[PDB]
């Protein structure tokens, strides 16, 4: 996959295009080198001291058919002299940087890479708008069957956070694929349930809850489906989402 | 294949945010997660941990809805917690045990018709990977086990290994079969030895060998395992393929 | 996408392999048995210390309708001992730092419900390698009334000065109505064009290739750019905005 391996060619990239040295401007050229000429590594460089947290590379265009466009999320502390200090002897600030970073990349007929061209800063992502939409269906009201069913779904959650897989699955439907938390927190209680019956036997489970990790509470929402069989009532799905449910 | 992609980068950068906490000052939590999502669900997800973050890696994609996505997130992050006995000690003077722990978390993630992204609802703790079963089965093919010849291929690949680990692809080139693409480690380590060796028969002139050798870097060996078609021109062995494995081989 | 999990999977465990400490080795075989057998997780270890600063997946290969091999870029610092330590205890040892990058195949395994482990011990493997290009100027006619040129540098000098400062209620106005083009986010100082070729592609609409400069916490970063330019009217309104100022391709 060309998106695939342009992300990770463009990720590395931007680590070492953010790692600068004013104790020696030739280490990035050396680094820089490693993806691209002599001639360009030479142009993006600069005066800067910063390095790494991250890169992240999150947007992909296809340019021509051997030629990308990556651009790449750069966490990165740049380090600015104090003030009143108007080389080797400087005391610094650190400035905490996100950087959106277009790296242009080039391709030959074996898939090797490098950047083409001087990257740009480029727009940080845009975040999506969604109106919330609380889920369509009928309310379950048979208070022994909301009792029966809020219980099971409690003592499945205890399960999951808590307990192996062998007692996870005596909760669930046959071949119900859940695997559990892996034992790592501890299960407090469900503070909001809704349930909803979809069918005869079905039912959603709408649920808010939270656990305990290292001492603090950690808010969680899921949605369950819900199969009445005999006495019990068995986890058939496990997803998350309180709502802008689909059950498709 | 692109949804996948740019989603698991999303839910990267979010869980990174998600497990960086400073309970002196929750609203930066606040601030920085409010760039994936509305500021009443940050809101929601803000507690009193105190962690920071080593690594951040997407291992699972599911898709949920013609626009919402869900994907798991690995990661491996420090959790501060208060030392023993300071039950009664003001937060601001608290002193601290450092936990490391891997985490999983499930991030809900939807999309409009520009493919920008949002987390639309809390992230839950999820299921680690699994580990796939496997067990070793041993090449089955017929044993080369005559001595001189046997010398001969050990030879040949020795000194294939000594050159892939620590000689330029001009040298590298020699020990090869026309156009065969092996490149070599890049000269930075020292070859050591072949510790294991065991060559099968495959056709007129060409052998199968299963190796485990080691090499050192900086001063520590480091054990490799490896299987290479191998040429008999003459006396002189060229490799042909060089692959990981020394045992569930497949020549195909 | 098969290939896209075994980046990860290969990315997470790559991780664990590089992270050692000589004076816990049991340590490092506690988290690589979550990939692989206690057994081969044992032959993995060794005498080294070493801890990770990225890991990066670039290559994959099918091996069979089972396996796959994901090979990693591994940027690590490995510890050596100072000089005349040779019998001193491991808990007093001074260390010398040492900046590597490590390329490691990593053997993977996968069942029919995708569960992933590592089968076989990792090896070391070739680097990537540059593509070469041959660099190509833009081919086309270029614009020469001095009115028309003055004009639209003037334009394309204002449109980055937004994109680069300005909101995007700003930048709005420099585009044609519709272009997708987005700014910056406001976080730099622009200070000039260095360097602007200009080319008719037909009547009315112009490319500009351009070099310039601007400013992020009291340095200088170059930026080289190429955008369509239309005339409307008496104005010159941006239509594209895209990296590279040679071997390009407006199709």
């Amino acid at each position: 996959s060309l998106e695939t391996q342009a992300f990770s060619f463009a990720e590395e990239f931007a680590w070492d295009y953010f790692s600068r040295y004013p104790s020696d401007t030739q280490d990035f050229v050396r680094r820089i080198t490693k993806y691209t000429t002599e001639q360009l590594a030479n142009e993006m460089n600069n005066g800067t001291y910063s390095d790494v947290i991250y890169t992240s590379a999150f947007y992909f265009e296809k340019y021509s058919e051997n030629q990308v466009n990556v651009s790449v999320k750069a966490r990165v502390r740049v380090y600015t002299p104090k003030a009143g200090q108007e080389q080797d002897q400087l005391q610094y600030d650190t400035n905490l940087v996100d950087y959106y970073l277009e790296v242009p990349i080039v391709f030959d007929k074996d898939m090797n890479m490098a950047v083409d061209a001087l990257p740009v800063m480029t727009a940080p992502p845009e975040k999506a708008y969604f109106k919330n939409k609380e889920f369509s269906g009928t309310s379950e009201n048979d208070a022994d069957k909301t009792k029966k069913i809020t219980d099971s779904v409690s003592q499945f959650f205890k399960a999951y956070y808590e307990q192996n897989q062998t007692q996870i699955d005596y909760f669930l439907v046959d071949g119900a694929d859940i695997k559990g938390a892996g034992q790592k927190f501890s299960f407090n209680k469900i503070d909001r349930i809704n349930i909803y019956k979809l069918s005869d036997k079905e039912f959603l489970a709408i649920v808010d809850l939270n656990v305990d990790s290292f001492g603090n509470a950690i808010k969680q929402g899921f949605n369950l489906t819900v199969v009445q069989e005999g006495d019990k009532f068995l986890v058939k799905t496990l997803e998350p989402r309180t709502s802008n449910i689909d059950l498709n």
